[PDB]
């Protein structure tokens, strides 16, 4: 009925990280380990942080990739 | 050719697949390989597609995330 | 030694699932927020669980995808 | 039991490119869409290329991630 935590290290939202050389990120809605909406990325630098969805933040990587 | 043809796999956009049911989907924008602008996804029979970013059919994906 | 505790939801393996019915699987190696071997996997039903690299447990599955 | 006109991201294999500054890589079997094996891959520079199963080039870069 309402799960709460699980295997979602990408707890909150790793907002530390600020939009801008982004290359490409996922998105996965709240499973099972993840009742919690997750959302992880990808930076130039092969690497992966991770934004949230109700948020203004991540919206200007999406509107930036919708620019071109 | 001027950014056109290199080696993006998913050219214009798999819409035949409907929404719902998604898992997760990934949002990569026009790299050098791929001038244009390139997303894929990934539905519950982990198996991934690929839609636009100028459409409001994936929209209707991002959407169908938020709404949780 | 370098870095300590970082970004990684694979600690130790999650060798709990069995391997079978696998789609596709990651392999990222020990970076910064990762010091320590990390890859990940994913099953039929699109989710993604994560083993290790120094076991015969995921040996299985690379060698369930060369058999073919 | 059915192989036709389907959409494998990567035929034969990419491996113009050379191992080395990877960061990680995937590993799908043959699917429906692709009954090959097809295997991607990704570098520092966060991109991504393709490489093969039965060839000893992978086998460096997963040799090069075990030797961790």
């Amino acid at each position: 009925m309402s799960a709460k935590e699980l295997r979602c290290q990408c707890v909150k939202t790793t907002s530390q990280v600020r939009p801008r050389h982004i290359t490409s990120l996922e998105v996965i809605k709240a499973g099972p380990h993840c009742p919690t909406a997750q959302l992880i990325a990808t930076l130039k630098n092969g690497r992966k942080i991770c934004l949230d969805l109700q948020a203004p933040l991540y919206k200007k990587i999406i509107k930036k990739l919708l620019e071109s």
